[PDB]
């Protein structure tokens, strides 16, 4: 039986600012280039406006800090944790979009205004073309990193059916880990696997798998740990109509279309898709540099970070401008197309601000089951409820550790492996050292007094 | 003999229909949502949901 | 500068002890042209070829 | 597109139209109402003007 978080916890009549510094991000927004001699070797990592960019903070511990007042926290059995109740996302670049486009695009024409048979065979028609994405900003926060669905391959099954060759489908939800590309409307899906022609979509997605939020299942979760507050807004709308090439499988039934002869004695594609763009983006529709007190959260904790860390995931792409560089290597007086290296890259801005209340927790026995089927790992970090080891007496003690009266001795366990989540590449932001108790020097705080009615 | 083609426009968040809450205090019927027959009818139509 | 002001009160102004500042209470922008958006262009813009359809 | 040699000819002019911008106002007053507009006024004729 689950119950809500208002009722085991307290809160304080104290409250705390951190704040981060200026975050730095370059790279370019196409690929990531590695070294020639080597896989791991990386040199220009592959950011874009388009990346799920997830942080994790690690907010430091409650417990390891000595207050001249040791009145109302009881070390005997009450313990503490921390809660959010405000937070910033700020953003410091002009507004732009960029653009992103395959230079191979299976298009084999166009289909909007005019298309006049006969077709036009051959084995090639691949071509270069790029187009706008759909804008999309939201914004989620929690303990636990949120989760995140695609739409993937899978065993149809076993051959007892002889009907046609189309491949499968299956939903997987994943972790949302940093890098990952966001949609722009052509499928919750992995391009990786389902597509193999890698031409029709443009290249920063058809080596990825684009993910979106569950938000479904995430409301759904009985404790409700991976969805304290959240926002989005997004628009879309179509600029165009392209058609593939191929030999589409699934034919068109004859029952539902007049056959033609002559010039009209041939088929031609079926399947049609569309490019999206983005509207105007306007600053009034923003979402940062706008603070948020939280009051209520839509789950049951109430902003409690187990753990002593949160994480934040933002996606904007109206910062997503692209910078475009042109050096030369050989001075000249008159102009030439061989005398110039060009590159391109694009930058990004981020910062946040936190506003911490701490909670004190009187554990008397009965609340301590329900800490542990919430789950084991949390308990143990406060050194609560552990076994005295027993083994005494040992005799493993040697004068001459090199000698000939040899043991092979063989040390230093794996023992320091805990971590189950360091199997994903997060941003981690180092906040331990970065508190301050005066709330009232920082263009926060005073926000933060001018709202509590103080 | 002419006709015309439709062609959408832009499509947001903002102007949906669906997520959101809805308490029947009073309808503009005679029936307050009491269901005969143990049974409902909900009907739903999107389009805006719709890639390919 | 507010401290070359002789004014002829006295008793509001101690000029052994205080000094005088000001600060803005009031703030207006005004425009007098109709409204329009400039345009400008390159002679020699870096435009290979077309990449729309 | 303005891919280009250089393009000659004496005279270029062509039939053109289009509108201009909707505007509303009104007002009131007891003066007649005054305006202003650019225009050409004095050169003072000095200091080697070789831009006309």
């Amino acid at each position: 039986k689950v119950v809500s978080t208002d009722e085991y916890v307290s809160r304080t009549s104290i409250y705390y600012y951190a704040g981060s510094s200026r975050l730095l991000a370059v790279g370019n927004p196409y690929f990531s280039i590695k070294s020639p001699n080597n896989n791991k070797k990386v040199l220009v990592p592959k950011v874009s406006g388009l990346q799920y960019r997830v942080f994790r903070v690690r907010l430091p511990d409650p417990n390891k800090f000595g207050f001249p007042d040791t009145s109302f926290y009881n070390p005997d059995t009450q313990r503490l944790v921390w809660a959010c109740v405000g937070l910033e996302i700020g953003r410091g670049q002009p507004l732009g979009v960029g653009v992103s486009g395959h230079p191979y695009l299976n298009k084999f024409d166009d289909t909007e205004t005019s298309n006049r048979y006969p077709a036009q065979p051959g084995s090639d028609n691949r071509e270069c073309l790029s187009m706008d994405y759909k804008q999309t900003q939201l914004c989620l926060i929690g303990c636990k990193p949120p989760t995140g669905e695609h739409w993937g391959k899978g065993v149809a099954c076993n051959n007892n059916a002889a009907a046609t060759d189309c491949p499968p489908l299956e939903l997987f939800n994943s972790i949302i880990e940093d890098g990952d590309m966001v949609d722009t409307g052509f499928g919750c899906m992995d391009f990786g696997t389902l597509q193999a022609n890698k031409s029709d979509v443009p290249i920063d997605i058809c080596n990825s798998t684009c993910k979106y939020p569950d938000y479904l299942k995430m409301a759904s979760e009985p404790y409700g740990d991976s969805l304290f507050f959240f926002l989005r807004r997004e628009q879309m709308f179509v600029r165009h109509f392209f058609n593939r090439a191929g030999k589409l499988g699934e034919a068109v039934p004859d029952d539902l279309y007049i056959k033609g002869s002559g010039n009209t004695a041939v088929i031609q594609s079926s399947a049609f898709f569309p490019t999206p763009s983005g509207s105007i983006v306007t600053s009034e529709s923003q979402l940062f540099n706008k603070p948020y007190w939280l009051q209520r959260a839509q789950g049951h904790n109430n902003g409690i970070c187990w753990g002593n860390q949160l994480f934040v995931t933002v996606v904007d792409t109206t910062r997503s401008t692209n910078m475009t560089l042109c050096t030369e290597v050989t001075k000249e007086g008159t102009y030439k197309n061989d005398n110039f290296k060009e590159y391109v890259r694009h930058v990004e801005e981020y910062d946040l601000q936190f506003v911490f209340q701490l909670c004190k927790i009187t554990l008397t026995a009965e609340i301590m089951t329900y800490i542990h089927t919430m789950d084991s790992n949390i308990l143990e970090d406060w050194q609560f409820g552990l076994t005295p080891p027993p083994s005494a007496s040992l005799q493993d003690t040697y004068r001459f550790v090199t000698s000939q009266a040899i043991t092979c001795q063989k040390t230093a366990p794996p023992k320091e492996k805990e971590d189950p989540l360091n199997k994903y590449t997060f941003w981690e932001v180092n906040l331990k050292e970065k508190f301050s108790a005066d709330l009232d020097q920082f263009p926060l705080g005073r926000k933060f007094l001018l709202q509590s009615g103080l």
